[PDB]
């Protein structure tokens, strides 16, 4: 895996954002995780959804540097969203959210799962501490 620079364009929710990547604006969806819905009517505003959005927004807007790290499989999902691990000043947003109990490890599709065990150990810790989603 290799990290590449990106420039924040707009934070959308806990797990989706818009970034300028390789010269063009693209919406990215965080790999291996799922923050609660705050948009789609079929799910409604789920608990911790607004919390997850806020955590992400703060984290990416206050960063000096943002980097995207694609995994080894497909780089986009069916909606044309970039699939990656996003780092804010060297800290992985995907893991950060899981650690706070603001996201669950989900959508584990091989071979896009390099950081699965890392994120899982952080989720176990959040559960163990009964944080947010786990309370
Ligand atoms: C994170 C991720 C999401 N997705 C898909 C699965 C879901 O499709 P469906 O929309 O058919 O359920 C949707 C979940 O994203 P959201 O959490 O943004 O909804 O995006 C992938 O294709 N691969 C992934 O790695
Ligand atoms: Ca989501």
């Amino acid at each position: 895996l290799h990290k590449e620079p990106a420039t924040l364009i707009k934070a959308i929710d806990g797990d989706t954002c818009k970034l300028m990547y390789k010269g063009q604006p693209m919406t990215f969806r965080l790999l291996l995780v799922d923050t609660p819905e705050t948009k789609h009517p079929k799910k409604g505003v789920e608990k911790y959804g607004p919390e997850a959005s806020a955590f992400t927004k703060k984290m990416v807007e206050n960063a000096k540097k943002i980097e995207v790290e694609f995994d080894k499989g497909q780089r986009t999902d069916k909606y044309g969203r970039g699939l990656a691990y996003i780092y804010a000043d060297g800290k992985m947003v995907n893991e950060a959210l899981v650690r706070q109990g603001l996201a669950k490890v989900a959508y584990v599709y091989k071979p896009n799962n390099t950081h699965e065990q890392h994120l899982r150990k952080s989720e176990a810790q959040a559960k163990k501490e009964k944080l947010n989603i786990w309370s």
